[PDB]
């Protein structure tokens, strides 16, 4: 048998104390108020008093909403402490007004009553509390390292991150910043951002930072969807302290904000400028219209360089006309260049009429990057990850054209390429210039955003080769390790070239040999044996050493199947769950996407595609009313839906029943 | 005869659903209160 | 503009008629009372009157359950008609109560107050309803050709299909089988199965009818929960009109009865009935236990041969004992056929040391078969599916056995297997014993169902295996069609196998030719360029017809990309798609195979492992209170669980407004 | 364990390498059925190494031979099929027993079919029916293994990395 009793034992409470504490439940006030006129007296039952789980007399009053027992007990000064947090939290406006007006605690010693607030996010209280000047002390900085800070992490690191934890989540508040802020959408965006970067930092609280700065961009969303006109929409985007708050929120990766239905809209009546009946059009003309200003590319641009005034010089000038042509300039491109594969001995040639059509689009896409690099500035050329491999091609091509020049100054003859040098120039140049072309060739996946069904395609690619680069390191490792093995294993058989029946050497010969004589080729052939490339007798010796070669094809099969059985179908087992949680919002993250990419094409820099391109508080005023009549729409909107969710608890069906129960005394008093 | 059946049906079936908020909470608090202060009123 | 109207208009009330309907609304007793002896005397208002949404005074009053209002109603004798269906529905035992005490309607007309009940499912108004004698039709027969049927069927298909399924969805109650039935268990399980047949039959009401037999399975399934007792639950199980209810929920296929964790439990007690303590035991132990009995078999077989009446001679009686012996004989014989592979030009030879061993399991396997057809019967027999593989066995031993006989029989010397013909008795013996041996080694899947880590793997695998044959219908589909395209391309450039460097003809050769040069060779080409075995160069032929090499080589390249790419990519979707939805149920078919399994080795035939077996009133009544007891418990049950649900919808607080308003006009009324 | 990015890559790695396990047995009996019978009836048909163009016996050689001749050799060529590496010409013998033939490549259809399009698809249902179990928890695992790799090192015992330990 088991004894149960109380290890921890606390003070009891005697009969007449319990009837007290009871009538305070059941809501009789004539049986309270003679309680507590009786205890005036007699000093017999104890009102500031405990009850078995953890209230008191007050507590009961606030929690059961009983406001005329909650101000006798008031009258009667019962005790006060951290009932007014109580009533903070349990959302009724008459116990709050009442406390304003006027041991063991489930509160952190932090929580004031704006803090309180805040977390329960009800507009009512927040803007009481408000009326009063209370203020909340200021977070530092994310990174800071002042002699505060190091000490409070020092002496109790959990009530500093705590009290951190708390501070932000009274500041992420969508009615603490609909009030109390000059600018609410500005306030959103920063605070989104700086949750973030604490998101980051703090490891182990991630998620609740996580959902505070996605709480805030929710709010900055439903703050632009509450907009009822054009004028208002503009005047929100357009607002600076055009299209500045727009270009903020691309900058604050608010994509909440940027995809909203009516951004969207401006930004494609923007967009198509040239063209207002593009929206209604069928699928025929809009791909004979595109073809169309494709194939006049060199007439509208030789049309802005000779006279930017006219109706072909400032064609160009629109949004989706300087796209058409950029575009339409890069395929020509990408045709020469197809053209240029279509005498071959000479030792480090002139150029052909190929390439000397080539060489102007590379000078105009290098003299663009560069441009666009003095332009733009450092972080924000940094920050595309496509300049990355445009720096890429724009150093293939100049490499190659370095190469080339050295050559043909060089080299005079015409020798057959039977006995050229293996690191000639000529040979080192045609490879770059091949690298480079398979380069530009795929750089045309940057165009998939501006379609409509192969946008959100290209972002689930973006997304889930985040993961193919982590299974990399672990196929790394194993290739690794198993060349390693076999390497060791392998590497006192080498063999000679000249022994080979044909002079070659190595697994891209007819009959494969070597697989595994050098790390280098080691590291080939395992690499070779995932597409079945590499044959089977790759791990064959010619002296009769058998158990040298079944300990090598054991560890061949070893590695078959760690890395095509295990390793692939953990691969696409990783993929697959990947997808599904970048399909829900993929339409997001594409129209961010093409949204980025529109405001690419709206500056009149880089208007020239290659190789053309080498030859003021009445504004403050109207935002600060917009944003006035966008927070009372807001506030009105939050409020219904507050009062169109679930939004019940039994605290309802108790509230009822407290309600009945205090009439219930009342009538049997009265009666 | 079709429309009078759907009616009663999608009636029917306003009435099987969930349907409740903290509107008819507070509807059923304002009934009781009014009558409080009827019955306070009346006696 | 767009005019409104009222298109299909109707009879309005007027002033005095709609508030005398909103007076019922409101409960205002009075106001009604007044209203109804005023139009007893003035004939003004009607009482029978509609409502603008298709209720009456009566409807209003049964919908708010105000049964004084109601029973006022009924005393002043307003129209009755379907407002005793309306409380069945609403479920107020005090409407219904009142209403058995004494148009547009929106049941049909076949609906009777038991039905609705049914439907409802509320013990309490169906017990009500049957405590007056009142009679469901029987449904005819699932596939009846009767007169009265086939009339039904011809006059309204829609009202006969309707009333059928009305009467099912009646009789599946669980509280009208809890009442009203002999056999609650017996009567869930008939009615599951005719549901389920149903459920194939009529294809279009199909879903209806399978959550209406996955009722009735729940119902029983609940039943056997409700038990208290080891008495009560082999009384259940042994009743019949051993494990009598058992075999019978196993013929129902009752997978939730049957994976009841209490008929699990006595089943494996069961189970190990010589081994009392084998639930708690380490894997060592067990394993050890496991050998020692399966190194045993032929001592306790020869035990019970000699003597059944000993230590040893019972020992092999018991379940697991009995498994392990048949296991065990069973990977001996494997053994045994893995060993008859380690003079071979004798032209039919007399059987070896290894065959004359064999051929005693063979007999006895083949006796056993027979002796479960015997036995058991016809639709038991081809019920269990393994059977057939299990006659494919015997089959091929049986020809196996005859052709070595022929051979010794009809050949007598001794030739070389160079010059032999290509249709020898012994070459077509040995390919039919190495396509048994691959049967009989393939036959071990049926044990893993013993198992706890593999049984549901292999019922994954089972039902897996249906989607994999519905894919291989359109595969197959494909294969003929590019089979039948290839060889008509190129059945012209068929070559003699003379002509061949190695004379050899065929996709088997070390130089593969004339891959689609037959129809039968063009199938095991295409079939084999699944898995990359057919080289490229087959699509050649020896003249210089390109275009006819590129046409046959496109044609190759399209059949690659629709099974490669397309079709085996889909397989891979589907069987992931299938594998979700087996995963949740895969623990229940487990345990029900597992059951099944274990009921198998209960009986005294097939005891003995090859090669040695060629070598009343009281049980009613004692069930018949067990049974009330568990219909009690379960009514129990159901009112608990009906009151510890979600259940409430604005009914509840409709109802909760009409008494406050009805107290509110009642206090109004006498103050 | 100790990085934030490979962490729960390899509590995923760990917890999807027991239904590889559970996997490997039916695979390994259907090897061991088809090996069974591809031997029985290839056996006959064994070539000494003398006989061979190279003085090569086994599906190791540049061309492969006797690929069903010994239980050991039927089993690494079985397994050696699923990666492709044994060409279709293993399944010939030199006399014209066309039957013989077309039994033995239909075993190895069968087994190919068994194993690549079968069971090895059911591995990559598996495995990705196992993944999402696993996702949700990944982060409490890792966690767990960090603080065990953490714990580990807090001992004075075992302070000093080889070689200076000893
Ligand atoms: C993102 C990363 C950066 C990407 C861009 C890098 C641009 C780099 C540009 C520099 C190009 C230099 C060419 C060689 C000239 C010097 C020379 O004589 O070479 C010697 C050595 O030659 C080599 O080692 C060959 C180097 C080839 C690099 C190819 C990079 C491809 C990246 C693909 C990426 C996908 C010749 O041999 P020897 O001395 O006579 O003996
Ligand atoms: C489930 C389906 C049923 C399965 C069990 C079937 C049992 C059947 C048993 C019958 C076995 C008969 C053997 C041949 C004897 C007759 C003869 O002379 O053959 C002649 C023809 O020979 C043929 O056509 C070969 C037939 C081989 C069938 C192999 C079936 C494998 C099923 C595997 C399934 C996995 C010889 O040629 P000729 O006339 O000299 O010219
Ligand atoms: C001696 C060796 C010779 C080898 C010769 C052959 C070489 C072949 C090299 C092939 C390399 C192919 C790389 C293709 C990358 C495609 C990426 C598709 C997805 C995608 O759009 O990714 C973007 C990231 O940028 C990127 O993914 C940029 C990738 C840059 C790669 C640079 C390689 C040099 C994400 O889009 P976003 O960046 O707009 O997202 C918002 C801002 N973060
Ligand atoms: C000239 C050609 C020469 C060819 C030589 C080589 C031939 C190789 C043939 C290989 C055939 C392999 C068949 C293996 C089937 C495994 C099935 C695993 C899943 C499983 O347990 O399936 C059961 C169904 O039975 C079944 O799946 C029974 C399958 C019977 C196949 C019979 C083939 C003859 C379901 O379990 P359950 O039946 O207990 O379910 C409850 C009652 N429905
Ligand atoms: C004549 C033949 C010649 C052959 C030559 C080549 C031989 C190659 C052999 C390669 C074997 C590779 C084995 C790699 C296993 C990697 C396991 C990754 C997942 C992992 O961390 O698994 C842990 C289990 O330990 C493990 O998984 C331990 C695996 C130990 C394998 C030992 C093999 C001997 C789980 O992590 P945890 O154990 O911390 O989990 C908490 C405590 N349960
Ligand atoms: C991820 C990184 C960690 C991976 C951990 C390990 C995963 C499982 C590794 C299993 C390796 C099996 C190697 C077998 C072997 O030696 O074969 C080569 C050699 C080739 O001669 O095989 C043999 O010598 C034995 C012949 C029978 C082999 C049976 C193998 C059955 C299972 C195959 C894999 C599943 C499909
Ligand atoms: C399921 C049943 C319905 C299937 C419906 C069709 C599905 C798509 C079929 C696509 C067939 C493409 C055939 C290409 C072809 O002729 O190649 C052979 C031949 C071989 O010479 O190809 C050519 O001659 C053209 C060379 C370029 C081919 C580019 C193909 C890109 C897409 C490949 C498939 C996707 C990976
Ligand atoms: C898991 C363990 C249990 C597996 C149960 C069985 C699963 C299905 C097995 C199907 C085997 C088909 C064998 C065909 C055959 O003999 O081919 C070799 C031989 C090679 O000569 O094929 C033939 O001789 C016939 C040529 C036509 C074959 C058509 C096959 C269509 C379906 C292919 C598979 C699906 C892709
Ligand atoms: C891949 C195969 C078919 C070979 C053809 C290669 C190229 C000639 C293709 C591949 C990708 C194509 C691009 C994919 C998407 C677009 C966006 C498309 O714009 C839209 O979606 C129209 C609506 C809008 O811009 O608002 C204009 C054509 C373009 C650049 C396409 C131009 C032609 C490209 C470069
Ligand atoms: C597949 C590899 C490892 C080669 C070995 C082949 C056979 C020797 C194996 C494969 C399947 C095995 C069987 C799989 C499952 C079981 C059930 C097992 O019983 C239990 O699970 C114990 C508990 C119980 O029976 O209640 C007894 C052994 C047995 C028949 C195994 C016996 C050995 C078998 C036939
Ligand atoms: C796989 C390719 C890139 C070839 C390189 C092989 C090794 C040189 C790599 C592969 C795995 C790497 C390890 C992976 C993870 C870590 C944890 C890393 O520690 C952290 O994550 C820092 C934070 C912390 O420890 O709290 C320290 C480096 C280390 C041991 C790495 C060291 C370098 C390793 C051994
Ligand atoms: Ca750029
Ligand atoms: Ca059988
Ligand atoms: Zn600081
Ligand atoms: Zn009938």
């Amino acid at each position: 048998r088991i004894p149960l009793q109380i290890v921890r034992a606390e003070t009891e409470l005697s009969a007449e104390e319990k009837a007290f504490l009871n009538a305070v439940e059941k809501g009789d006030y004539a049986t309270v108020k003679q309680a507590l006129q009786e205890a005036e007296i007699y000093y017999n039952v104890n009102i500031n008093c405990m009850d078995p789980l953890g209230r008191s007399a007050l507590l009961i009053a606030i929690e059961n909403e009983n406001l005329e027992i909650m101000e006798l007990l008031l009258n009667h000064s019962v005790y006060v402490g951290d009932a007014l947090l109580y009533a903070i939290r349990k959302e009724v406006v008459g116990a709050v007004e009442l406390l304003l007006s006027y041991q063991f605690s489930e509160f952190t010693p932090d929580i004031t009553p704006i803090m309180l607030a805040a977390h329960t996010n009800n507009y009512e209280i927040i803007k009481l509390l408000v009326q009063k000047r209370v203020t909340i002390p200021r977070p530092h900085q994310i990174r800071c390292n002042c002699v505060e800070c190091v000490s409070s992490s020092e002496v109790d690191s959990l009530r500093h991150s705590r009290s951190r934890l708390n501070i932000y989540k009274a500041l992420a508040s969508p009615s603490l910043i609909a009030l109390s802020s000059e600018d609410p959408i500005l306030t959103a965006f920063r605070l989104g951002w700086e949750l973030k970067e604490l998101s980051k930092v703090e490891n182990e609280f991630k998620a609740e930072y996580e959902e505070l700065s996605q709480q805030c961009k929710l709010f900055a969303k439903d703050l632009l969807d509450q907009a009822r006109s054009s004028r208002e929409l503009e005047i929100i985007l357009n607002h600076r302290d055009d299209l500045a708050k727009l270009k903020v929120a691309i900058k604050y990766h608010q994509k909440e904000f940027v995809a909203q239905p009516n951004c969207q809209q401006l930004l494609a009546t923007l967009w198509y400028d040239g063209f207002p009946g593009w929206r209604r059009k069928h699928w025929v003309v809009k791909l004979l219209t595109c073809m169309t200003i494709g194939f006049l590319f060199p007439m509208l641009s030789i049309a802005y360089l000779i006279s930017p005034r006219s109706n072909l010089g400032l064609f160009i000038k629109k949004p989706f006309i300087k796209f058409i042509c950029h575009t339409a300039s890069y395929l020509t491109f990408l045709f020469m260049l197809l053209l240029a594969s279509q005498d071959l001995h000479v030792q480090g040639p002139p150029p052909t009429v190929v390439e000397w059509m080539i060489l102007p689009w590379v000078l105009g896409f290098i003299w663009g990057e560069i441009k666009e690099m003095w332009d733009g500035g450092f972080t924000e050329y940094i920050h595309d990850w496509w300049n990355l491999m445009d720096f890429a091609m724009n150093s293939l091509y100049l490499a190659t054209i370095s190469l080339k020049i050295v050559a043909y100054v060089k080299y005079n003859g015409s020798r057959p390429r039977e006995e050229w040098e293996m690191w000639h120039p000529t040979l080192i140049a045609e490879a770059l210039f091949a690298i480079s072309n398979i380069l530009s060739s795929l750089r045309l996946i940057s165009l998939f955003t501006a379609n409509s069904h192969l946008g959100p395609l290209q972002i689930s690619l973006g997304r889930m080769l985040l993961d193919i680069l982590k299974f990399l390191f672990i196929y790394c490792l194993v290739l690794l390790a198993f060349a390693n093995g076999l390497n060791q294993l392998y590497f006192y058989y080498e063999t000679r070239a000249i022994d080979e029946p044909n002079n070659c050497k190595g697994i891209r010969c007819e009959k494969q040999n070597n697989a595994f004589s050098t790390l280098f080729e080691t590291l080939q052939s395992l690499f070779w044996s995932v597409f079945g490339l590499l044959n089977l007798y790759v791990t064959n010796v010619k002296a009769r050493h058998e158990f040298t070669e079944f300990v090598g094809a054991t560890m061949f099969g070893t590695y078959n199947v760690i890395s095509l059985v295990v390793l692939l179908n953990m691969l696409i087992a990783m993929m697959n769950n990947s997808y599904q949680l970048i399909a829900d919002h993929a339409d997001i993250e594409w129209k961010f996407a093409r949204t980025k990419l529109w405001m690419s094409y709206f500056d009149e820099g880089g208007t020239l595609p290659p190789p053309f391109n080498i030859i003021s508080l009445i504004q403050n005023q109207h935002y600060q009313e917009v944003i006035r009549n966008l927070v009372k729409r807001y506030v009105a909107a939050m409020i219904r839906n507050s009062k169109t969710h679930e939004g019940l608890t039994e605290e309802n069906f108790k509230e009822l029943k407290q309600d009945i129960s205090s009439f219930r005394y009342e009538v049997l008093d009265l009666l």
